[PDB]
RNA sequence: GGGACAGGAUGUUUCAGUUAUUCGUGAAAACGAAUGAAGUCACUCUUAAAGUGAGCUGAAAUCACUAAAAAUUAAGAUUGAACCCGGCUACUGACUCUGUCAUCCGGGUUUACU
C-alpha cells in the first residue's frame, strides 16, 4: 500500500552517481534497483557560463552604437544642410565619428591579487597615498588619473617604475617595521605589470574621449570635404562641438531616439531629440566631484530652444558620460520566511484571530510586543507589498500583521519562555510528566478548550514547517503557513551598518565607528587584525573553528605548538587584544566583550565595514528588528531567530550545472516511476540521499573551466589533504585505545587487526539517532576477539584483565567504573562530542564508558549526546541541487499524478561522505574488491554509482530514515551481505548530456550559427590572346592554365564575364567574372531548382571559384617553442595551389595554379631582416631559439607615418593572404551603407546537414547533402550548394538496428553525419575485451570515454570479422552502459556501402509498414 | 565565485582610390610641405598602354530570419537574461530627496509596444 521509492546521489561535480528503486515492499528487490551516472559535459559540449555570449551581444552593441550615431549625425547634417550628404561628405563625417576612444577603459588585468593589501605600505613608493583611505580606492583613481592623462599621476608612474627597479632596496627596507614579505610582494609581478599595459595602451590606439575631441578638434579644418558642411555649420568650432556631443552619446540614448517605426525614414524630430539627450544624462549617476558638470548639461539640454544649437554650443567634454553603476541592476532578495496572515486566513479563517486574541490575554504572554509598534511599520514580505501597492489592505492590515507576529512570537519561545512547552506539547515522543501537565493546564484555559485540537495541529504543522526550513528544505513543505520576504533589503546606507555593528556589538544605538581606526598595541590598528582574521578565516573555510579550538585547547593542556597552532593562538591573542581595545573605545561593559570576542564577530565586523560598500544587507529592516528583539542583548534569550530560505547559488554557471543535472536525475526517477502500474490509492514516498566533497569544487572547477583551475587545484588540495590528516587511516584507534593489546583476549596484536562497533547495530534501532561510527564507538579489536563479540550487551567482564591494567592500571570492574564515571561527569558535552579535544585518558573515558550497565549514568548521558550529535543541514549547493531536483520531479510526474492519483511524498537526507567513504565503502569493498575506491589520480566514473549505493546503505540511521529500512533483526554482516550481494546491479547506465542539436532547435538563434572570421572569395582570370585562351592570372606556365576550346568556355560563361575596360594595343584581353552575378546566380541554383543553364553556370563558376584569407606575418615564427618557422613549413602548396579542373563540357583546362600571393610570401622569408631567422628546411631547425622574433617581425612594418591627421588610427597586425581550409562555407548577403548588395563569406559553425533524402520507394539517397531548413534564406548560400526537392527524409538520429548477422553482438546504426554514420553496440563486456587489445580491472574501472590506440583500432577491426561495424574515428568510443553487458556507440571512422546498405534494409523494413 | 552595463582598440571581408602630380626649384645633392588620406612593390605583357596579385589609404559590413527599436552567438522539458513601455499608490537605487529619474516594481517581448 505504501509504496517507497528512494533515489541516493553521490554529488561529485563532473560524475553524478545515482542509486535508485521504487518497491512496494520496506526493501528492493534485485531487479527494482538501477545505478546511473550523470557525464556532465564540460562548458564546450555544453555552455553554461555566459561570458562569450555577453561578449559577442557588447561587440554587436558597440558596432549598433556606431550605426546609430552615424545615422542621427547623417539626420542632423542633412537638415541643417536642406540637402543630401554626398558619398565623400559622408566618408567624411564617417571618419570623424570612428574611434571615439574611451571613457572608462577600467582594466584588463586581474588585481584581486593585491585587493588584499592595506594601503599603508605602498606610502613609501606612493607618497600621494593615505592610510585613511582602501587600497582599492586609491590604485582605481591613480590608475584612472594616469589613463585621463592627470599630469602628477603620469609623473608618479614613471617615478615609480623608476625607482622600483632597484629592488634590493625595496627588499632590505622590509622587515624593519614589522612589514611582512609575503603580503609585500604584492607590489610586485602584477601592479608593475599594470603600469606596463597603461604604458603600452597608449600606442595601441587607446586616446580617452577627452583627446579624441582634440584630435578632432583638429582634421575638421584641414579635411576639403566638410567645407560645405563647416559653412552651414557656421564654424569650425560649432561642427565640432555638435559632432563631439553626438559621439558623447550612449547606445540607450540612440536606441530610444530610433525607437519608432516611424523612424524608418530617418526623420529629424526635434522634440524627440531634446527629449532623448534630457533622458541621457539624467539616467547616469554623476558622482560627487563631476556635480555642476551635470547640471551643466541638463541645463542646457533642458532649457534647450533648438536642442540643434545647443548640441552645436555645448562643450563635448561636459557631455562624456560618468562610469556606469549597475549596482541596483538586480538586488538581493530577502529570505526571511515569515508567518503569514494571508495564508493563514486561507487555512484557518478567522479562527487563528481568536487564537491571537484568547492568548494575549494571559499574564505569560507580557512582553511578547514589545516593539510591535515600530516593526509593523515596515513593510516585510512581498505581498503585503503588493497589496500597499494596491493601496488596499484585505490579509496584511497592521491588526494581522500584529496577530501573526505575536502568534509566531509565541510558537518561537525558547524553552526558558515558552510557558505551554510548544514543540514538546505537541510531539508524539511527549511523556506524562508533571511538567507536560501544567503546561497543558496553562494551555486550554488562556487559548480555551472549545478550539484546542485545531490550534494543536496548527502547532504542530508550523513546528514542521520550522524544522524543514532550518534543515536548509523548505521547498518541500508544498501546503506552507509561512511566506518569504521576496522583496529588496536597503544597502549598507552608511547608517545601516551602524545599526549592524551595534547589533553585533550588542550596543542598541552607535553613532560612529571611530574604533574602527583605533590603535592596537602600536601601529596595527583594529581594522589590519580584524583583515587579518577574515582572511584567515577565509583561507580556512568552514574547519577554522575545528583547528581553533584544537589549537587553543593544545597550547591550554600545555603541548608543543606546531607551525600552524603557534599561527592560531597568534590569531587568538589578536581577538583578545581587539575585543579590549573596542571595549575601551566603547566604554563598553556588563559581559558584553565576551559576545563578540571571538573571531567570528570580528571577520563579521571587517566585512560589514570593508567588503561590499555597495553591497546589499542579508533582509529587510523589519527581519533585523525582529530577530534583534528575538537575541535580546540587553536580555538573555528570549525567542527563536526566524526562519530563513536557502539563497540561490552565486555562481551561475554551477547554477545551470546543478539544473542539468536535477532535470536529468528528475528525468530518470520520472521514468522509474511511470515504468510502474501503481495505481488507485498507494501514496507514493520518495526519500532523497546525498554526498559532497571537495572534489564537487575540484572537478566543478573543470566543468565549465572555471578560468583559474590552477589556483583553485592549489586551494582544494590543501582542504583535500587535511581531510586526509582528519581521517588518515584512523589512528589513535590502534595506537591509543588497544595500546598494543586485544580489548577481548589480551594477545599481542600488530597491524593485523580490526576495528569494530561496541554497541550492537541492532540496539542502535530502538533508540538514539545512529549507529555511531565515531571514534569512541570503535575499538582496534583482533579476528578472535570480534568472533567473541557477537552482537549482544558487552560488559567489562569480556575486557582482558592484561587490557584493562594497561589502559587504566587497575583490573577490578567497579573500580573502573567508578573512574570512568568520575573521568566523563568531569568533561562538558562539547569536549565529550568533539573526540579530539580529549587527550588519550579522557578519550579512553568515554570509550569504555559504553561497556557499563544500561543504568550507568556515564553511559546513559554519552548516549544521550551521541544520539543527536546534529542536524545534518543540507549546503547552498544541496539545497538548490534539491529544490531543482524536486520541482522538476513534481512537474515531471503531474500528468502521472493527475491519473492514476499518485500523490508524491518527499523527503531529504544529507550523508556525510566522511562516514560514507570511510565505513560504508570499505565494507562492500572487503566483501567485493571490485568496489575498492581506485588510486589511478583520478575518480573512475561507475564508482560514483558504488558511491551512491555506499550513501543508500549508510542509511543505517535508523527512527530518523524513513525509507523503511525498518524491522532491522538480522544486523551486522548479516545486513551487509543482504545489502550487496542482492542490490546492487552489475548495469551502470552512463548518462551523457548534450546540448540540442541546432535541426531540433525552435529558437535556431541561441546557437551560434557563424564562425567568427570573414573569408575572401576570389574567381580566377580568363586571359584571351586570340585563338589562345588560359584560365589563370599570368601568361606564365606557374601562372595560368592552358584552356583548349575556349568558345565552349565562353558560351557558358556568356552573361558572367566582364572585361577590362582600359584596351590595350594587342596586348590581348582579361575577362574576370561578375563578382555580384557570379554570387546571385550561385544563389539562385541553391535557393530554387534551376535550369541545367544555369546548373551548368554554376558549376564553372565554383571550378573558377577559391578561397583565401589574410593571415599574420607573425604566424612565421613558432610563438610556443620560439622558434621561428622554416620555409618548407611557411611555403607548403596546400596554402598556395589552385586546382582547375573543368572538364570536357566546359571547354578543356586541367592544371594546377600557384596562388600570386606566395611571391608576396616569399619577399617576407627572403627580405634582410628574416634571411637568416628562416631555415630552408624542417631538418636544418635547432636550438637558436629566437626569444622575441614577433618583435623585430613587428618593427619590420611599424614605420613611423606622417602625422598628416590627428585622428588616424593606428596599425598593429600585418597579414598576407593564404588559402585556407574550408569546412561548410556559407555566403551572407547583406547592405552598406549605400544599400548596395555586399556578399561576405563565413564558415558554419552548427551542422549543416539535417539528414539524408528518401524517395518514395524509401530508398535513402546518402551522396546529396540536405542543408537543414535555417540556411535556407533569401540572403544565405551554403558554399557549393545545390537547391534539393526532399519531401521525405531520414533524420541523422533516427536509429536503427541493422542486420548485424550475428546473435551476440546487437548493432543500432543512425546516419549520424553526412559523413560518417554512427554505430551503437551492446556486446558482453567479455566479447569487447577480446576484439580490441582493451585491458582493465572489470567494468567498474572503465573510463567513460574509451581511447583506444592504433593497435587497438585495429585488432577491433580484425578480431571482430565484420565489415560493417568499421573502426571508431581515432578510436574513441563513448560508453552507455557499463557491465556484463557492455553497450558503447562510436563514430566510424570512414564511411562504408555495406554499413549504408545494413542502415537502408532496416529503414526499408521501417518504411514499408 | 558569477551576472550585467559601458564600451575601447585591433583584426577579417566588401567596395573604392592609389603606382601620382604641383610647388620650395629650375637643378633634378632627395628631402619638406600642399593636393582630405593613400600613393609602393612584384609576375605577365610589352605596343611600351596595360592585365594580375599584394601593399597602403578611406569608408562599409562583420551571425541569418530581420526590419525603425529590441530580442538574436545560453538553454530548452522548464528557464534565465536582455530591452522597451507605464508608476512612484510602493520593495530597491541615484538625486537637486512628494518631486523627478532608474539598473527598482508591474506588464509586454515580434517587426511588439509606446
Amino acid at each position: 500500500m505504501t509504496v517507497k521509492s528512494t533515489l541516493a546521489v553521490d554529488m561529485g561535480g563532473r560524475y553524478t552517481g545515482i542509486f535508485s528503486y521504487t518497491t512496494d515492499s520496506g526493501f528492493p528487490k534485485a531487479k527494482e534497483a538501477r545505478a546511473y551516472v550523470l557525464n556532465m559535459p564540460d562548458n564546450d559540449a555544453l555552455t553554461y557560463s555566459m561570458a562569450a555570449r555577453t561578449q559577442t551581444r557588447h561587440r554587436i552593441r558597440s558596432q549598433q552604437r556606431f550605426v546609430l550615431a552615424r545615422r542621427l549625425t547623417y539626420i542632423l547634417i542633412e537638415g541643417k544642410l536642406k540637402r543630401k550628404l554626398s558619398p565623400r561628405e559622408k566618408e567624411a563625417i564617417s571618419s570623424l565619428l570612428r574611434r571615439r576612444g574611451y571613457s572608462r577603459l577600467e582594466s584588463e588585468l586581474d588585481l584581486s591579487v593585491l585587493q588584499g593589501v592595506e594601503s599603508g605600505f605602498f606610502k613609501c613608493f606612493l607618497p600621494n597615498f593615505d592610510e585613511d583611505e582602501n587600497l582599492l580606492t586609491q590604485w582605481t583613481s591613480l590608475t584612472d588619473g594616469y589613463l585621463q592623462n592627470n599630469s602628477d599621476s603620469r609623473r608618479q608612474i614613471q617615478i615609480f617604475l623608476e625607482s622600483s627597479k632597484d629592488s634590493k632596496e625595496f627588499l632590505t627596507v622590509v622587515k624593519s617595521q614589522h612589514q611582512d614579505t609575503k603580503e609585500y610582494k604584492n607590489a610586485l609581478k602584477v601592479m608593475r605589470d599594470d603600469a606596463e599595459s597603461m604604458i603600452e595602451q597608449s600606442m595601441f590606439g587607446h586616446k580617452h574621449r577627452r583627446l579624441y575631441l582634440e584630435a578632432i578638434a583638429q582634421d575638421i579644418p584641414r579635411d576639403s570635404r566638410l567645407k560645405p558642411i563647416i559653412e552651414a555649420f557656421s564654424g569650425v568650432e560649432k561642427f565640432h562641438h555638435f559632432i563631439g556631443n553626438l559621439s558623447n552619446l550612449q547606445l540607450r540614448a540612440l536606441r530610444w531616439y530610433f525607437n519608432d517605426p516611424s523612424m524608418k525614414n530617418n526623420v529629424f524630430d526635434k522634440e524627440r531629440l531634446k527629449s532623448v539627450l534630457v533622458r541621457a544624462y539624467q539616467f547616469f549617476h554623476y558622482p560627487k566631484d563631476l556635480t555642476q558638470q551635470r547640471a551643466e548639461v541638463l541645463n542646457a539640454y533642458e532649457g534647450a530652444t533648438d536642442i540643434l544649437e545647443t548640441l552645436q554650443t555645448l562643450n563635448p567634454e561636459l557631455t562624456i558620460p560618468p562610469y556606469e553603476d549597475q549596482n541596483n541592476r538586480r538586488p538581493p532578495l530577502d529570505q526571511t520566511l515569515w508567518l503569514s496572515p494571508r495564508l493563514l486566513d486561507q487555512r484557518y479563517g478567522d479562527t487563528w484571530e481568536i487564537w491571537v486574541q484568547n492568548l494575549l490575554r494571559s499574564p505569560l504572554s507580557k512582553g511578547i510586543d514589545e516593539n510591535l509598534d515600530t516593526i509593523l511599520i515596515t513593510t516585510d514580505r512581498k505581498a503585503r507589498l503588493l497589496e500597499r501597492q494596491s493601496g488596499r489592505l484585505i490579509h496584511y492590515t497592521s491588526q494581522k500583521l500584529y496577530h501573526s507576529y505575536v502568534l509566531q512570537r509565541l510558537l518561537d519561545r525558547t524553552v526558558e519562555n515558552d510557558a505551554y512547552l510548544l514543540k514538546t506539547l505537541v510531539s508524539s515522543n511527549r511523556g506524562n510528566s508533571n511538567e507536560i501537565h501544567q503546561a497543558q493546564e496553562r494551555l486550554t484555559r488562556d487559548l480555551g478548550s472549545q478550539h484546542i485540537k485545531k490550534f494543536l495541529d496548527f502547532v504542530r504543522q508550523y513546528y514542521d514547517e520550522v524544522d524543514k526550513a532550518k534543515r536548509g528544505l523548505w521547498f518541500i513543505v508544498e501546503k506552507p503557513l509561512m511566506e518569504r520576504a521576496d522583496i529588496h533589503p536597503p544597502m549598507k546606507n552608511d547608517s545601516v551598518i551602524l545599526r549592524l555593528v551595534g547589533n553585533i556589538l550588542c550596543v542598541s544605538d552607535l553613532v560612529d565607528l571611530s574604533f574602527w581606526t583605533r590603535k592596537v598595541k602600536g601601529q596595527s590598528t583594529v581594522r589590519s587584525l580584524c583583515t587579518a582574521i577574515e582572511k584567515t578565516r577565509k583561507e580556512y573555510g568552514n574547519s577554522f573553528n575545528y583547528l581553533y579550538q584544537r589549537a587553543l585547547y593544545l597550547q591550554s593542556k600545555g603541548k608543543k605548538l606546531s607551525a600552524e597552532d603557534k599561527d592560531f593562538i597568534k590569531l587568538q591573542s589578536n581577538v583578545l587584544l581587539v575585543s579590549d581595545v573596542i571595549a575601551e573605545a566603547l566604554d563598553i561593559k556588563e559581559e558584553q566583550k565576551k559576545k563578540f570576542a571571538n573571531p567570528f564577530s570580528l571577520a563579521q565586523l571587517y566585512n560589514i565595514i570593508e567588503t561590499e560598500k555597495s553591497g546589499f544587507i542579508s533582509t529587510t529592516l523589519a527581519a533585523v528588528d525582529e530577530n534583534a528583539w528575538r537575541n535580546n542583548l540587553q536580555g538573555k534569550a528570549r525567542c527563536v531567530q526566524l526562519c530563513a530560505d536557502t539563497v540561490r547559488p552565486f555562481d551561475g554557471a554551477l547554477r545551470n550545472i546543478l539544473d542539468r543535472q536535477a532535470y536529468e536525475i528528475a528525468k530518470l526517477k520520472a521514468e522509474e516511476l511511470l515504468s510502474t502500474e501503481l495505481k488507485n490509492q498507494t501514496i507514493d514516498l520518495v526519500v532523497l540521499l546525498e554526498s559532497n566533497q571537495f572534489a564537487f569544487s575540484a572537478s566543478l572547477a573543470e566543468v565549465k573551466k572555471s578560468a583559474n583551475t590552477a589556483a583553485i587545484r592549489q586551494k582544494v588540495a590543501k582542504a583535500q589533504k587535511r581531510q586526509q590528516d582528519r581521517w588518515l587511516s584512523k589512528d589513535e584507534r590502534i595506537k591509543s585505545a588497544s595500546r598494543g593489546l586485544c580489548p577481548y583476549t589480551g594477545k599481542n596484536l600488530g597491524d593485523k587487526g580490526e576495528v569494530d562497533h561496541i554497541i550492537p547495530r541492532s540496539l542502535s534501532m530502538n533508540y538514539m539517532g545512529s549507529i555511531l561510527n565515531s571514534e569512541a564507538n570503535l575499538i582496534y579489536c583482533s579476528q578472535e576477539g570480534n568472533q567473541l563479540k557477537l552482537n549482544g550487551r558487552k560488559k567489562l567482564s569480556d575486557l582482558a584483565d592484561n587490557y584493562l591494567k594497561v589502559v587504566f592500571g587497575t583490573a577490578d570492574r567497579g573500580t573502573i567504573c567508578k573512574y570512568i564515571e568520575k573521568s566523563v561527569s568531569e568533561l562538558t558535552d562539547a569536549k565529550i562530542v568533539q573526540f579530539e579535544l580529549l587527550d588519550r585518558s579522557q578519550q579512553d573515558a568515554v570509550r569504555h564508558a559504553l561497556f557499563l550497565e544500561d543504568f550507568s549514568e556515564a553511559r546513559r548521558r554519552i548516549i544521550r549526546l551521541l544520539g543527536k550529535i546534529n542536524t545534518a543541514r543540507v549546503n547552498g549547493t544541496q539545497a538548490w541541487f534539491a529544490k531543482s531536483f524536486i520541482t522538476k520531479l513534481r512537474e515531471l510526474t503531474k500528468e502521472w499524478c493527475a491519473n492514476n492519483q499518485i500523490t508524491l511524498a518527499f523527503d531529504l537526507y544529507r550523508l556525510d561522505a566522511q562516514t560514507v567513504s570511510q565505513d560504508y565503502r570499505k565494507k562492500f569493498a572487503l566483501i567485493n574488491k571490485d568496489w575498492a575506491k581506485p588510486d589511478d589520480k583520478k575518480q573512475p566514473i561507475a564508482s560514483h554509482a558504488i558511491d551512491a549505493f555506499c550513501v543508500f546503505a549508510a542509511a543505517k540511521d535508523k527512527r530518523n530514515i524513513a525509507n523503511v529500512l525498518g524491522v532491522f533483526d538480522e544486523v551486522a554482516e548479516e545486513q551487509n551481505l543482504k545489502t550487496i550481494a542482492q542490490l546492487m546491479p552489475s548495469e551502470v547506465n552512463l548518462i551523457s548530456p548534450k546540448r540540442k542539436s541546432i535541426l531540433d532547435k525552435n529558437e535556431v538563434g541561441s546557437r551560434a550559427l557563424m564562425k567568427e572570421g570573414i573569408f575572401a572569395e576570389h574567381f580566377l582570370p580568363i586571359l584571351v590572346r586570340g585563338d589562345d585562351c588560359r584560365i589563370g592570372f599570368d601568361w606564365s606556365e606557374s601562372g595560368s592554365v592552358k584552356v583548349k576550346d575556349a568558345d565552349k568556355l565562353f558560351g557558358v560563361l556568356d552573361g558572367l564575364l566582364k572585361q577590362s575596360q582600359k584596351r590595350s594595343v594587342n596586348g590581348f584581353e582579361t575577362y574576370t567574372v561578375d563578382r555580384i552575378k557570379a554570387f546571385e546566380l550561385l544563389h539562385d541554383v541553391f535557393i530554387r531548382p534551376c535550369s541545367q543553364k544555369m546548373l551548368e553556370q554554376a558549376e564553372v563558376l565554383e571550378k573558377l571559384h577559391y578561397i583565401t584569407q589574410n593571415i599574420s606575418v607573425t604566424s612565421v615564427y613558432d610563438a610556443v617553442n620560439r622558434q621561428f618557422k622554416c620555409r618548407e613549413e611557411i611555403l607548403k602548396d596546400k596554402d598556395f595551389d589552385i586546382k582547375v579542373d573543368l572538364g570536357n563540357r566546359f571547354g578543356s583546362a586541367k592544371g594546377k595554379i600557384t596562388l600570386p600571393a606566395k611571391r608576396e610570401w616569399e619577399k617576407l622569408v627572403n627580405r634582410s631582416e628574416l634571411k637568416n631567422l628562416i631555415k630552408d628546411k624542417l631538418s636544418d631547425k635547432g636550438s637558436e631559439k629566437t626569444p622575441d622574433g614577433e618583435t623585430l617581425i613587428y618593427d619590420i612594418f611599424r614605420s613611423i607615418p606622417v602625422q598628416k591627421l590627428s585622428h588616424k588610427a593606428t596599425r598593429r597586425v600585418w597579414s598576407l593572404p593564404k588559402i585556407p581550409s574550408i569546412s561548410s562555407g556559407v555566403r551572407i548577403k547583406r547592405k552598406d551603407s549605400n544599400g548596395n548588395d555586399i556578399y561576405q563569406l563565413y564558415m558554419l559553425n552548427d551542422t549543416k546537414c539535417k539528414g539524408f533524402v528518401v524517395n518514395e520507394k524509401g530508398v535513402i539517397d546518402w551522396s546529396s547533402d540536405l542543408v537543414a531548413d535555417l540556411y535556407k534564406q533569401p540572403t544565405l548560400t551554403i558554399l557549393n550548394g545545390r537547391y534539393l526537392k526532399a519531401d521525405q527524409y531520414v533524420r541523422m538520429d533516427q536509429w536503427y538496428e541493422v542486420d548485424c548477422g550475428r546473435d551476440d553482438v546487437i548493432v543500432k546504426m543512425c546516419p549520424g553525419t553526412s559523413g560518417r554514420r554512427y554505430i551503437e553496440i551492446t556486446q558482453s563486456k567479455k566479447q569487447f575485451e577480446d576484439w580490441t587489445g582493451y585491458i582493465s580491472g572489470s567494468f567498474w574501472n572503465y573510463p567513460v570515454t574509451i581511447k583506444l590506440s592504433s593497435q587497438q583500432i585495429a585488432n577491433f577491426v580484425k578480431n571482430s570479422q565484420m565489415p560493417l561495424l568499421g573502426k571508431p574515428r581515432s578510436g574513441q568510443i563513448t560508453v552507455i552502459t557499463l557491465g556484463n553487458t557492455l553497450k558503447y556507440w562510436y563514430c566510424v571512422e570512414s564511411k562504408n556501402s555495406m554499413m549504408n546498405e545494413a542502415y537502408q534494409k532496416a529503414y526499408l523494413v521501417h518504411f514499408n509498414q
